């Protein structure tokens, strides 16, 4: 059993029935007064999904183009909140613990994942520090109690190759002890000249039942990315328009092949202890330690040379980083009745402690011709080194009551947080030391009709430490999100279909803002995001699987000192939609064959905060072919072929500014072989 900290749903095709993302305790999606999406293991594979970021490319309210084709980090823009989008990821109930103010942001390979859960809007009441768009919860693969052995191989264009294996099963005659061990190797060239991606990772897991009342799960995850692909951008001039009559290629490398390194070693171990006391009382401890090394050498373009017609000015960034982080979550849940009301009452205490030691170097590099470049002129003019030790501590105390009474489903949550953040400029010897406490709350109400219709309303709050500091060097007040949400959910009790609509209004406060004149920030900015999401998961037969989505997002700087009080953030499409279908032939000559694909639409986005032109809209097509050769008498063998961006469209996915625009991925074609023993 054991609802606390577990999804416990069911899954069929692309549709999950339950999640714990919104509650830290298993709850049907239909009875949860929040917007929750679930991306199934099957959805990841069918779409040939290569990262967490890309796996959401079919999910409403999520923009997946912040840095275009780059795969170095998972940038998850939620409900138009692009800033700190790298810090939205949770793994097995615990904040991932990257430091978004450094290069040490972690990435979880999808091959280790069983599910991806997406919670929209402010959600600090259960998690502490987080962004106003929502958050993403990855659920790792766990030991199975029956033997499972899979081997997979993939090959593609762009020099892609990959190997994985996934073995699981019980170790004891009684099936109280089970393991899973997963490993993988991969490599890629990318559309971009002279770039490599490469990764090696292994994940051991051990599960032990001390009895029916107690389970301990032991986890390891060790990952080495000796190369980091491409993580650059080029000027809008001449990507979005011609530059002296020519266009920059989508394969252009703005760096120096002799000085382009990204080495990230991420080492994690942890455990989850599950103890049932009573049919009433349950307790859980989730724990994870992280230790990572990141090494970076990057020459990048930054604007056009003022003197040399078709050359870009270039600069150099260098970094060596060591990140350490501890996270524990202590949960105690009471399940009990009080007359007609059934209560699910949760109390928790969590603790985050992080230290990041960063030695940064920078300088000026030679200009580079943006059309027919000559590489090799790699001398750097160094700027002053900039060395820091960064520390963060977060202690949270939270309370939640899920109250079900007749057809009502209510949610009440409160959390008090103590945050301490410090930054020792180790070059200068100075230290910024700041302590804060924040109170956050959430209240939800949903009415469940007996046909599977569920209207609901939600109010929810969030906070995040401010990345900026004021006229005295003291960091500003944490930013704050507040959200009103209205929704409607529908599942016909027969069907394997599910439909939702969500209407949202998010206000974000204490955003840093200053007049262009000034060098100092004040916490007087405000941002508002409002809109509508529609999501459809259908099975119209036991062969035909559907997904669809529509997103309308109106985000605006409602208060700014910098001239921008009235503008729309860049990297924030007003309109998005997507649709994916998969058809499996199940009897007859074609049996064992599967066919699939889909299309996703992103509306225009602004290239800059100043709003001076648009990044055009784009429509991409995906397609798939699978064949289970077991149907030809070799059981456990299946093969598939995938193509994303099937029409090979050449587009800018987005721009962070007028200097930095990113290309979308060209067609990515994959062939996969899966064999179970
Ligand atoms: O370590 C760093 C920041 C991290 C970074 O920049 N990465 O690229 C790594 C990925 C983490 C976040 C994704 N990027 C952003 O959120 C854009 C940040 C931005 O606007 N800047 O100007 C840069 C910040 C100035 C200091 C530069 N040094
Ligand atoms: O140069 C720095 C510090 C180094 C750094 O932060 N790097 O990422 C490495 C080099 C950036 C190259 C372009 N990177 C992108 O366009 C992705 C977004 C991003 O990462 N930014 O930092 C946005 C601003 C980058 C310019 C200002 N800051
Ligand atoms: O304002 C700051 C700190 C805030 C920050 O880092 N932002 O990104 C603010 C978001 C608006 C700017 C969008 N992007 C760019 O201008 C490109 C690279 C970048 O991001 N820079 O900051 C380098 C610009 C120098 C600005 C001075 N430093
Ligand atoms: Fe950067």
């Amino acid at each position: 059993v054991f609802a606390l900290g577990n999804n416990l749903g069911s899954t069929d095709g692309y549709l999950a029935t339950h999640s714990q993302i919104a509650t830290k305790t298993s709850k049907p999606l239909l009875e949860t007064s929040q917007t929750v999406s679930v991306i199934t293991r099957e959805q990841i594979d069918d779409t040939a999904s290569k990262t967490v970021q890309q796996a959401m490319r079919y999910t409403p309210g999520i923009f997946t183009g912040q840095v275009g084709a780059s795969n170095r980090y998972d940038y998850v823009v939620m409900r138009g909140f692009a800033d700190n989008s790298v810090d939205n990821i949770y793994l097995d109930g615990l904040k991932a613990m990257g430091d978004s103010g450094t290069f040490s942001s972690m990435q979880v390979d999808p091959y280790f994942l069983e599910r991806i859960d997406v919670l929209k809007g402010p959600s600090s009441v259960l998690y502490g520090r987080s962004l106003p768009g929502g958050l993403v919860a990855l659920t790792s693969k766990k030991p199975l109690y029956e033997d499972y052995r899979q081997i997979t191989g993939s090959i593609g264009n762009m020099g892609q190759k990959e190997m994985g294996f996934d073995f699981s099963g019980p170790l004891d005659e009684e099936k109280r002890i089970a393991y899973r061990l997963i490993g993988l190797g991969k490599g890629s060239d990318t559309q971009f000249d002279h770039v490599k991606e490469e990764r090696y990772a292994i994940a051991p897991t051990l599960a032990i039942d001390f009895s029916d009342d107690t389970t301990l799960t032991l986890q390891g995850y060790l990952q080495h990315d000796p190369n980091g692909g491409y993580h650059g951008g080029v000027p809008a001039d001449g990507t979005l328009s011609h530059h002296n009559g020519r266009h920059i290629s989508r394969e252009f490398f703005d760096g120096e092949p002799s000085k382009d390194d990204f080495d990230r070693t991420q080492r994690m171990f942890g455990y989850q202890l599950e103890h049932r006391i009573d049919d009433v009382w349950s307790a859980r401890q989730n724990f994870r330690y992280l230790d990572s090394d990141v090494d970076l050498s990057q020459v990048y373009a930054y604007g056009w040379s003022a003197s040399e017609p078709n050359k870009l000015n270039r600069y150099f960034s260098g970094a060596r980083e060591h990140l350490q982080a501890y996270i524990v979550d202590n949960m105690l849940q009471a399940e009990f009745a009080t007359g007609a009301a059934r209560h699910t009452l949760l109390t928790g205490l969590d603790y985050q402690r992080r230290r990041t030691v960063v030695d940064w170097r920078s300088g000026s590099a030679s200009a580079l011709d943006a059309f027919n470049p000559v590489y090799g002129d790699d001398a750097i003019s160094y700027f002053p080194d900039d060395n820091h030790t960064r520390r963060l501590e977060q202690t949270g105390v939270y309370l939640q009551d899920l109250i079900d009474i007749d057809q009502w489903r209510f949610s009440l949550g409160l959390r008090q947080d103590w945050v301490s953040v410090t930054d020792k400029n180790r070059s200068t010897g100075s230290k910024a030391d700041d302590d804060w406490e924040k109170f956050t709350g959430r209240i939800g109400a949903l009415y469940l009709f007996d046909n599977g219709l569920a209207p609901y309303v939600s109010y929810s709050e969030s906070f995040n430490p401010n990345a900026y500091s004021d006229a005295s060097g003291t960091p500003l007040a944490p930013t704050e999100g507040k959200q009103w949400e209205l929704g409607l959910k529908f599942q016909a009790p027969g069907s394997n279909s599910f439909y939702t609509a969500s209407l949202f209004h998010i206000t974000q406060e204490n955003v840093a803002s200053k007049e262009p004149q000034d060098n100092f920030y004040t916490s007087v900015g405000e941002v508002r995001s409002q809109g509508l999401e529609l999501e459809a998961h259908t099975q119209l037969s036991d062969n035909l699987k559907l997904l669809g989505s529509y997103t309308y997002t109106d985000i605006t700087y409602t208060k700014s000192l910098d001239g921008n009080q009235g503008h729309t953030p860049n990297q924030a499409p007003k309109h998005m939609a997507s649709l994916w279908a998969d058809y499996a032939f199940d009897a007859g000559p074609l049996s064992g064959l599967s066919i699939g694909g889909g299309a996703r639409y992103v509306g225009e986005t602004w290239a800059d905060k100043e709003n001076t032109l648009r990044v055009p809209d784009y429509t991409l097509v995906d397609a798939r072919i699978g064949y289970d050769l077991g149907k030809l008498g070799l059981k456990g063998l299946d093969v598939s072929l995938n193509a994303n961006n099937l029409l090979d469209k050449d587009y800018v996915a987005s721009c962070y500014s007028l200097d930095f625009c990113y290309f979308g991925e060209k067609r990515n074609v994959t062939a996969t072989v899966n064999y179970q023993f």
